[PDB]
C-alpha cells in the first residue's frame, strides 16, 4: 500500500546552535523557554534553557548570572547538571542534563502513589540533593513536584534554580518564592524567613505528595488555599505508617523553628526503616566536607586540542571544550563507544 | 479545565502520536475499564494552540453518538492536559487495511454507512470534523466504526465560510490547497470521498513524493478507478470527489445513493439518518450509590457538565448497563 507521510503545515528545518539541534519545547519560564536538543557530536540528549536578554532590564540580568554561578557550584547525581553556557550578543544558552522521565507528579498520575518503600528511596535521593545545596549555602525556595525530574532509571534530579538564592546561616529573606501550595505559612503571611526552614516545609509537602498522591493544602482560589495553609491541618490516609506520619507531621509545623533540621530528618526512624542504607549515609557525610584519559584521547582524535581541553577543565569555564569532556565522560560510564 | 488525581488510571502503552500529544491506553482503576487518554504537554502550546484544544474539548462535549468516540473525563496538571475517551478495541481502519488489504464493497458499505451517520450527526449539530482519514477511523469490539481526533473540528453556521487550512493533505479538498474560503460540510464530503476510495481500493486516490506533486494530483481531480469496483460505487465516488464544491453530493444524496441502497434493505440505517434532523438511567446511580459516593455531588457534576472522576465512573458504568452487566 504505497503512500507518503506529508506534514500538514510543511514543517521548517530544525534550528541548530553550534552542534546542538533543537527538538521541542520542554519548559517555559519567566524570561526563558527550555528546549530538548541533541548534541550532534556526542549524540547525547540535553536540555537548553534559552534566554532572550533583549527584553530584560539590568536587574533581571544579574539575577540570571546569580543562578548560573549557583549551578556551577552543584555537581551532584540528583541535581540537574550544567554542561555548558553559551552567550551571544542577544541570547544566553544554558545546556543542562536531560531527564527522560519528566515531572514526577505527572508520573504519579500515570502509575499511582508511591509505596512507602519506594517513596523512602526517592525522598532519600531528594534530601541528599537539598542537603548538598544547604551545606554549600544555597536554598532552592521552589521545591515543587514540577521541579522534581526522573531520568530513564526514575532517579530524582532537582531542577530550575531560578528562585534559588545564596544565604548565610541566620539571614532573613524578603522576596517571595515558588509555587504557593509548597509555600511555608510565613511566605503567605509575608514575614521574613530563614531559607532552609522554608525549604523544609516545601520538602514536607513533597513527602506527602509521594506517599499519599494528594496535596496537603489546596483551594479553589488563592484565599482558600491560604486559609488551608495557615490552619496547619491536613488529612492523613489510613495506609500511612505512624513513623511516616510522625516525620511529615513534624516537618509541616507552623512555627518555623519547631520544624526539624535537615540533620535529624536523615536520622528519622522512618528513614532508617527497611534495609539499612550505607550509600545514603555516605552521601550525607560527604555534604559536610580524575583525568579520564580515555575520553581525552577520543577528543584529541576528533581534532579537539589536547592542551585547550585541559585549560577549559582547569579554568572551569563551561565551554565547547569542557562540555564535550563532561558528556563523553557520562557516556563512558554507560559503557557506550567514544 | 479541572485538577488531575493520582491513582485513578494506570497508563500502559502508546496507541497514537499527535502533533503535541500522545495517546496511551489506560485502565480506569475503580471500574477496571479500558480507556484511551490523549496526553498533551502544555509547555508546547502557544496561546493559539491552547484555545484550539479548548474548542476541541468543547466540541467533544456536544457529541454523544454510537459511532463517535466518547469523551469521559478531562483532567489538567501544571504541564499536561488529559483527555480520557472511549477505547476502541479494533483500532485504526488504516491498520486493518494494511493487515488485510482492501475491503469488499459489502463490508465497505457497512462501515461507510456507520461513518456518514456520525458525520451527518455532527453536521446537524453545526460541527465539521475536517480531518477525516483512515487513521481517525476506529473499530470497537463489535467491528463498529468510531470517529476520533476532533483536533481540527470546528463549529459553523450553514452558509458560513471558514478560512484556515485543516487536516491530512491526501484527504484535503482542492480548495484547501488553493487557500480559498470554503463551506465546511463540502470539504468533509470530499474527505469522505477519499475515505471511500481508500476502503474499497486499499489505495490512495491522490499521492506524490513531494507535497507539490501530491497537490498537483489533487488539483487535477483525476484518479484511477480499478476494474474490480462496482459501477455503482464508481458513480458515488466520482460525484463525491468533484473539484467544484457545489457540484458535490449532499449528505442526503449520499445516504439515498444507489450504492448505499444495494444489498439487503437497512431499516437501522435510515432510522439513524432520520434521527439526525431533530435518558437519565437511574439504574447505575444506585450502583454508584453503592460505591458510597455522594449522589448530590455526582448529579451536580452531570448537570454542571464538568467531566471529572464522577463523570468518568458514571459514563463507564453506563456502558456496562448497555453491555448487559
Ligand atoms: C523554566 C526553567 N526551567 C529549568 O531550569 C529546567 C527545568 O525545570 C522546569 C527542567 C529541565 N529539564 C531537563 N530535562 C527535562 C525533561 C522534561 C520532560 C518532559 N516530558 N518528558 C518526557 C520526554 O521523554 C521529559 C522536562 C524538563 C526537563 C530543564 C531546565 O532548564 C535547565
Ligand atoms: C492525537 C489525536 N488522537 C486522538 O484524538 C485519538 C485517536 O486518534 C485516532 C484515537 C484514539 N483511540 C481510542 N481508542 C483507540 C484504540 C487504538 C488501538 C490500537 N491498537 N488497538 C488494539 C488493536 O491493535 C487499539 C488506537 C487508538 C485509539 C484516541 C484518541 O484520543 C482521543
Amino acid at each position: 500500500m504505497h503512500h507518503h507521510h506529508h506534514h500538514l503545515v510543511p514543517r521548517g528545518s530544525p534550528a541548530r546552535i553550534g552542534y546542538y539541534e533543537i527538538d521541542r519545547t520542554i519548559g517555559k519560564g519567566n524570561f526563558a523557554v527550555v528546549k530538548r536538543a541533541t548534541h550532534l557530536v556526542t549524540k547525547a540528549k540535553v536540555a537548553i534553557k534559552i534566554i532572550d536578554k533583549t527584553q530584560l532590564d539590568e536587574e533581571n540580568l544579574k539575577k540570571i548570572f546569580r543562578e548560573v554561578q549557583i549551578m556551577k557550584m552543584l555537581c551532584h547525581p540528583h541535581i540537574i547538571r550544567l554542561y555548558q553556557v553559551m552567550e551571544t550578543e542577544r541570547m544566553i544558552y544554558l545546556v543542562t542534563e536531560y531527564a527522560s522521565g519528566g515531572e514526577i507528579f505527572d508520573h504519579l498520575v500515570a502509575h499511582g502513589r508511591m509505596a512507602e518503600k519506594e517513596a523512602r528511596r526517592k525522598f532519600k535521593q531528594i534530601v541528599t540533593a537539598v542537603y548538598f545545596c544547604h551545606c554549600r549555602n544555597i536554598v532552592h525556595r521552589d521545591l515543587k513536584a514540577e521541579n522534581l525530574l526522573l531520568d530513564a532509571n526514575l532517579n530524582i534530579k532537582i531542577a530550575d534554580f531560578g528562585f534559588s538564592n545564596l544565604f548565610t546561616p541566620g539571614q532573613l529573606l524578603k522576596d517571595w518564592c515558588g509555587s504557593p501550595p509548597y509555600a511555608a505559612p510565613e511566605l503567605f503571611e509575608g514575614k521574613e524567613y530563614d531559607g532552609p526552614k522554608v525549604d523544609i516545609w516545601s520538602l514536607g509537602v513533597v513527602l506527602y505528595v509521594l506517599v499519599c498522591g494528594a496535596l496537603p493544602f489546596d483551594g479553589s482560589t488563592l484565599q482558600n488555599l491560604r486559609a488551608r495553609v495557615l490552619s496547619g491541618k491536613f488529612r492523613i490516609p489510613f495506609f500511612m505508617s505512624t513513623e511516616c506520619e510522625h516525620l511529615i507531621r513534624h516537618m509541616l509545623v507552623l512555627d518555623p523553628n519547631k520544624r526539624l533540621s535537615m540533620e535529624q530528618i536523615c536520622k528519622h526512624k522512618w528513614m532508617k526503616l527497611g534495609d539499612a542504607d550505607p550509600n545514603f549515609d555516605r552521601l550525607i557525610a560527604e555534604c559536610q566536607q580524575p583525568l579520564n584519559e580515555d575520553v581525552l584521547l577520543a577528543m584529541e582524535d576528533m581534532g579537539l586540542d589536547k592542551e585547550q581541553t585541559l585549560q577549559s577543565l582547569r579554568s572551569d569555564a563551561y565551554d565547547h571544550y569542557s562540555a564535550i569532556y563532561s558528556l563523553l565522560c557520562d557516556r563512558h560510564k554507560r559503557h557506550k563507544t567514544l
